């Protein structure tokens, strides 16, 4: 029997108080929703790498545990009984039931425990809670607190429970998984995310949040794992003659040292390593433990006798009587130096030993005597090991295995290791070439140690993993995209962007929502699920083109649209000394050794802060004087009360108040702007008041009053519509305008995303500052991120090293921050320049630039302030209704060709009229409407009519 | 007829810092963690650029509300547009676009595809071109209102200070001069590869940056070896960690250098895309009065053509 | 002429330009001619 | 220069002349039209004091 562990098996990773924070940690925890063995019955169970134990109790049946490796008194074993908590570690004799270097003496109940054994310490966490459930473990979450930590030094592999015989229990196992733990206001862990449970949890951990917004995220990577190990060495059975050197009858003099070559053999280096006959065994090349896993192209044994005090000279980087005149090793020497005392072997005195990179300079003798340590003779053997890339002949005692092709394996070729797929190559290696290399200096191909064949090494399949999801506010369902892989290799939908799994493929196209790539988008639709489709580019609409037909609008509407632009960003400033060396003189003195980096950081940030005020002024301060509207507002039916300042309020307009409601100790500070919101509102107020009462003149020079209706007539002529249209339809135009403004309010008050462009700036800068602070917790190789903890524990010689590691990491973090701020500032500056251009061309005048001041024919614009930016309301003229008219390029009268001075000729089926292009208003064709140029024998498409002569 | 070529986008690259620095190596991965969030910052910076690239593309090409098409009977008063309109037999690109497309060409490094494929870009340029030819400037401002092509030109002539009777009296000449000018464009583009150097330069610069980033993996940065596996198979953990830290610092520094340059280059591309988008609205959807903005001489009309990573404008 | 160039190491490479510094005979240098 | 079969088929002596110097600087055996900054002129000492 088994049950669902749900979210049990989480414990406090340490003993530090935290609150209101998401903390990421990796430790041995019970994986979420794993299966645990259900017992009802005292069997011996594996302990593995740690055990999660839980039980339900009613009558104190479950009373203890036994932990050990054999559990039979023949080994060290831990006994815990709870009858009063009693703990003993005697080698106890135990179907045991309950009817030393350490000793301690002091369903309705759920008892949970975590048992893990690390570096000799048996760590016990526990939690007891009330329950009301017989059938199974209750579902829920609670973190377990540390209770006991036993310094026993006892190996635990198996364990057994102890029951009282006159209660079910569960056993799971811990794994090295990553969890994101949520601490509430009182410092209690109230929730947690298991980062390996599923793709949504993986996304939550990646984003450091328990909430995920709508969109596509790159969170992890798909990586194929090796299935077996492949070990290959030459099939040689010869053993290397090391004994012939180390147990040699006689050694040569140091002035005339011997050099023996070792090749074509198996070298067991554990003999020389383990031998207790040596005075020293010092390796400069490789670490001894690993030495036996390698294979060399050759080993040379340099054999000689020197005086004891000279033994220290047999090394790289040395000078001295031997190092300079008798025997020298190169500074990059690779290998091991082995030496031992010969006082009971060579000493007699013995005058056969004389003294004068790898040079044999073929002079005095030493008299070695048994009664002379520094004056005693020593036998020295230097083993020079060549690890150059070449066919190897001297291999350690490692057994080979069979080689497996076209599989993902963990390989070892003569000491060269890696992970990848081995295939047959077509590479023609030269006789002396054992390995090939790629551009990244990785291994491209290898010649097999036993068989003369060349294999290619291709890294095992991998690719990026993206999670596609609607926000967790609506659904916890996700789809997963595997980037650049085949669906046959990893609802399954193959796209050019990767293999998409979990999204239904449908034929219907729609407007793109969450983009995937290569024309494919995803969305959440009906019951609901994630779907994928090829995006639509818009509706299709043909044009009824012919050589004699023109469509002319008969009616129009007034449209008001909103354009939102960033102008400025937060004026931050950072104190590099306080950031790196907050209140610490000892490191401050070392920071000075880096020169002017702090000066440069301060100047860069200051320059940006100043620029922010410049950007603000360029956009808003374009008015010479502060203008105000009259106490009597009569603009011909046009209602501006929702864009003009409200006297009862910072005297902002109604719409500006809406805009302002949608956008929201470490040496880090924030400086205020020069111009406060009140001052910005005065500038927009003046610009608006100026525009309404004086039109375009306040920009060009003096503000010259004009009736509003006449201002509009001017603006209409500017778009090709005769001014009589405005006056005849003045009531309609004013009503369409007033309605359009009301629509703006309904949208802005309900759609927060309307001002996303300004909110994005705020969010990006907030992230940069939070990231900069979080970096202070990094060690960067130091023993601790905290300078005070280093200084209170380490002395000045050592300490300075730990401090330099922190200075470099923290200084690098500041430079990264500043660079990004300068790049972002450039983007803001460009936006501010555009906004300033629009102020002059859209608000102070009238634009003739297509789609510059909104879609349609521009009439006028009104500025509104917003947090860190400006909002423009653009008023445009848009044709609404149209009719099909027959046309002609010219008319024949007396043979003369008549062309319109303005407008086009139109036919209603019986008569020809002339009318303005942007509004149907047919006039009688007369000599005062047309001009004559050329004749009927020249103009193509000319038609016959009668032109009236007044 | 003159040709103006502008970059719109750059390759959407992405780099896996863990695979780049510690490809398949747990021992150094555990040390990389000691540097905090540097990988998070590198990933966000590159992602932001990749997203921007699709934004730039859309701002330039998706300026049409509907997909417009020309009529089955093409009669534009003697003006031959068959070399700029889509060829039904082909990705249905125009003849000239096909010429443009023929001139521009394991380490944790990958490349992401664009949201809009070449086929989708061609549909947008097709709609913009079809719209301009049959409805002039109106499809931009609002509804597409059909107008005879010769009359559209008369409007465009009045806009440069030349009375419309000039167009009609010389309509045959004007159409012939136009048709010849287009043929000249083809002769140049098909033979002069350097004609699209502005787009090729973007491709070359980004290719160099990626190749340089990979080559840096071979550097030792003071270590005994650039290869982590060779360090791990040879040295014990106390010594090894030192050799590894030297490689981590050098490789992490190389990634930061790469990302910084990509952000700076992206800013240049963004500015170019903004200019291209401005020209689309002011040169193609309307008629410009801005000197030398839409080519030398008095602007009449413009036609967009797609190109690899950019847009090409033919200014009349 | 162009004589006096040798493989700098024993690693297989292909389709690549590899930069190396070693003791090589300089191109187009003069060499003593013996017949002695 | 290593060919497809891993044989050195060509080589540039970076100290032979200014064109070879340019080829080495650019890591290519082909040099495009233009002006390149490839090295530095430096006067050497003639005696020790
Ligand atoms: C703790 O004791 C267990 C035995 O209970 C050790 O595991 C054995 O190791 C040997 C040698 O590799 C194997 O042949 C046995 O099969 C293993 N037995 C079991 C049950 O796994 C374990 O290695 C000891 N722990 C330590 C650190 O020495
Ligand atoms: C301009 O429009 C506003 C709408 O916001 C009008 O204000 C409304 O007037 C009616 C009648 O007195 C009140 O019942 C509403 O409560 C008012 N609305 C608000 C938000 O206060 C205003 O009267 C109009 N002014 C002109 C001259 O037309
Ligand atoms: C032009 O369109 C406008 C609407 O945009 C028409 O005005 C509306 O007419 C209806 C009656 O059919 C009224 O109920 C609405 O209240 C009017 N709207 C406004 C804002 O006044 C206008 O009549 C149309 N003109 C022509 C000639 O068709
Ligand atoms: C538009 O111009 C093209 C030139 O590209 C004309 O196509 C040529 O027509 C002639 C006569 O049939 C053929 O011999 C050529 O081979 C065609 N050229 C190509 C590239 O196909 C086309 O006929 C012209 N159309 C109009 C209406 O003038
Ligand atoms: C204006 O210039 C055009 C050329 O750009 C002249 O048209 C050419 O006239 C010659 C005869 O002299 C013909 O051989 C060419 O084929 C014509 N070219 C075209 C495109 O048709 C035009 O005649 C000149 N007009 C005036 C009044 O001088
Ligand atoms: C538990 O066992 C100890 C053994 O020393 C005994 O002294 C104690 O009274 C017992 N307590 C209970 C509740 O049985
Ligand atoms: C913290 O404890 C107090 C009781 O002192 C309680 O009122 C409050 O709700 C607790 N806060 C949380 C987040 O549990
Ligand atoms: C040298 O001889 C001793 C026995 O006195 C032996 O233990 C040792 O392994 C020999 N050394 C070698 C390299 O064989
Ligand atoms: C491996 O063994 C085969 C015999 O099966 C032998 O022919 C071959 O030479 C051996 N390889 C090496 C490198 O010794
Ligand atoms: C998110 O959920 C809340 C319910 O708490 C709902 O009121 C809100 O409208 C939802 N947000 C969106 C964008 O649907
Ligand atoms: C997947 O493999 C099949 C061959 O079985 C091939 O036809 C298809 O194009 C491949 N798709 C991708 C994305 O590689
Ligand atoms: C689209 O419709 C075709 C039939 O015309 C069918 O074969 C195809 O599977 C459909 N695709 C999807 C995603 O429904
Ligand atoms: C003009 O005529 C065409 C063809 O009958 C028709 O599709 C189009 O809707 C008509 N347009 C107007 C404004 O009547
Ligand atoms: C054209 O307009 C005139 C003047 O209003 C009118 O008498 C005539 O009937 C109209 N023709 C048609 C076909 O509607
Ligand atoms: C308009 O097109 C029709 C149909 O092709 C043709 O008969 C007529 O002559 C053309 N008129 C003009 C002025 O081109
Ligand atoms: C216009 O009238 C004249 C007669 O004065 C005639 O010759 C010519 O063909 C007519 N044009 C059209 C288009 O009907
Ligand atoms: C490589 O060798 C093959 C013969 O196996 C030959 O055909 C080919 O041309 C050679 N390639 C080069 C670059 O020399």
């Amino acid at each position: 029997a088994y049950t669902n562990s749900f979210t049990r098996g989480v414990y406090y990773p340490d003993k530090v108080f935290r609150s209101s924070v998401l903390h990421s940690t990796q430790d041995l925890f019970l994986p979420f929703f794993s299966n645990v063995t259900w017992f009802h019955d005292n069997p011996v169970l594996p302990f593995n790498d740690g055990v999660y134990f839980a039980s339900t109790e009613k009558s104190n049946i479950i009373r203890g545990w036994i932990f050990g490796t054999t559990l039979d008194s023949k080994t060290q074993s831990l006994l815990i009984v709870n009858n009063n908590v009693v703990i003993k570690v005697c080698e106890f004799q135990f179907d045991p039931f309950l009817g030393c270097t350490f000793e301690y003496v002091s369903f309705k109940n759920l008892r949970e425990f975590v048992f893990k054994n690390i570096d000799g310490y048996f760590k016990i966490y526990s939690k007891h809670t009330p329950i009301n459930l017989v059938r199974d473990l209750p579902q829920g979450f609670s973190a377990l607190e540390p209770l006991v930590d036993l310094p026993i030094g006892i190996n635990i592999t198996r364990f057994q429970t102890l029951l009282a015989l006159h209660a079910a229990y569960y056993v799971g196992y811990l794994q090295p998984r990553t969890f994101l733990l949520k601490y509430n206001e009182n410092g209690t862990i109230t929730d947690a995310v298991d980062c390996a449970l599923d793709p949504l949890s993986e996304t939550k951990c990646t984003l450091k949040s328990f909430t995920v917004e709508k969109g596509i995220y790159q969170t992890s990577n798909f990586r194929v794992q090796p299935t077996e190990s492949i070990v290959r060495f030459p099939n040689i059975t010869n053993l290397c003659p090391f004994g012939e050197v180390f147990n040699a009858t006689r050694f040569a003099s140091v002035y005339a040292w011997n050099r023996k070559r070792i090749s074509n053999c198996v070298a067991d280096y554990s003999v020389l390593y383990n031998s207790a006959s040596f005075s020293t065994f010092k390796c400069y090349g490789v670490c001894p433990t690993k030495l036996n896993d390698l294979c060399f192209t050759n080993v040379y044994a340099d054999s000689f006798v020197i005086r004891g005090d000279e033994v220290r000279q047999i090394a790289p980087g040395q000078t001295g009587k031997i190092a300079d005149y008798n025997y020298k090793l190169p500074d990059d020497f690779t290998g091991c130096v082995i030496a031992w005392n010969s006082n009971n072997l060579d000493s007699k005195g013995n005058y056969n030993y004389l003294y004068r990179p790898f040079e044999r300079d073929i002079l005095q003798s030493y008299g070695f005597q048994p009664t002379n340590v520094g004056y005693q003779p020593y036998r020295v053997v230097v083993l020079s090991f060549e690890l150059l890339h070449a066919p190897a002949t001297v291999c350690g005692p490692k057994k080979s295995t069979n080689l497996v092709k076209n599989k993902c394996v963990n390989f070892n070729f003569n000491g060269l290791t890696g992970t990848g797929v081995l295939t047959e190559s077509n590479k023609k290696f030269l006789p002396f070439q054992q390995f090939g290399r790629d551009i990244a200096d990785t291994t491209d191909a290898v010649r097999d140690p036993q068989t003369l064949e060349i294999l290619d090494i291709t890294p095992c399949s991998f690719g990026g993993v993206s999670v596609i999801t609607p926000g967790t506010n609506t659904s916890n369902q996700v789809a997963v995209l595997y980037q650049d892989v085949n669906c046959t290799e990893v609802n399954v939908f193959q796209t050019r962007a990767g293999c998409l799994i979990g999204a239904e493929h449908v034929n219907n196209s729609y407007e793109c929502d969450i983009p995937i790539g290569a024309g494919i988008c995803a969305s959440y639709q009906t019951s609901q699920s994630i779907i994928a489709y090829t995006m639509s580019l818009g509706a299709e609409n043909s044009v009824a083109y012919s050589n004699n037909s023109i469509a002319i609008p008969t009616n129009f509407t007034i449209s008001v649209t909103t354009e939102i632009l960033p102008v400025s960003m937060t004026k931050t400033s950072v104190d590099c000394t306080m950031y790196i060396c907050g209140d610490s003189t000892e490191c401050s003195n070392l920071l000075l050794q880096y020169g002017s980096f702090c000066t440069q950081l301060n100047r860069a940030l200051t320059g940006i802060a100043v620029e922010q005020d410049k950007n603000t002024q360029e956009v808003f301060a374009q008015v010479k004087q502060i203008y105000k509207t009259p106490p009597i507002k009569d603009f011909g039916g046009f209602n501006f009360s929702q864009i003009l300042p409200d006297p009862s309020k910072s005297k902002r307009s109604f719409i500006e108040d809406l805009l302002f409601n949608k956008v929201t100790f470490n040496g880090l500070t924030v400086l205020p702007p020069l111009l406060t919101d009140e001052m910005i509102a005065q500038y927009t107020s003046a610009l608006l008041a100026g525009t309404i009462t004086s039109g375009w003149t306040f920009g060009a020079g003096a503000a010259l009053q004009i009736p509003f209706a006449m201002q509009m007539a001017y603006r209409f002529n500017g778009i090709g519509v005769t001014q009589n249209v405005l006056y005849e339809n003045q009531k309609l135009i004013a009503n369409q305008f007033n309605s359009a403004i009301g629509k703006i309010q309904d949208s802005l008050s309900s759609t927060a995303s309307a001002l996303g462009k300004l909110q994005d700036v705020v969010n990006q800068n907030a992230q940069a500052l939070n990231t900069l602070v979080k970096q202070l917790s990094s060690n960067f190789g130091a023993i601790s991120s905290v300078l005070n903890d280093i200084l209170s524990r380490l002395c000045p010689p050592e300490a300075e090293v730990q401090i330099d590691r922190l200075i470099t990491g923290r200084l690098q973090s500041l430079q990264t921050y500043v660079t990004q701020q300068l790049i972002r500032a450039a983007e803001i500056r460009a936006s501010a320049n555009l906004a300033a251009t629009k102020m002059s061309e859209c608000v102070l005048g009238q634009s003739k630039r297509v789609d510059f001041c909104g879609k349609g024919y521009h009439l006028m614009s009104f500025p509104q302030s917003a947090p860190h930016g400006v909002v423009f309301l653009h008023v445009t003229y848009v044709p609404a209704q149209e009719k099909n008219f027959t046309t002609a390029p010219a008319i024949c009268h007396d043979g003369k060709a008549h062309f319109p001075r303005e407008g086009v000729f139109v036919s209603n089926g019986t008569h020809w009229f002339v009318t303005q292009r942007n509004f149907y208003e047919p006039q009688i064709i007369t000599t005062d409407n047309t001009f004559v140029s050329g004749n009927c024998d020249v103009v193509i498409g000319i038609v016959n009519n009668t032109v009236y002569d007044p």
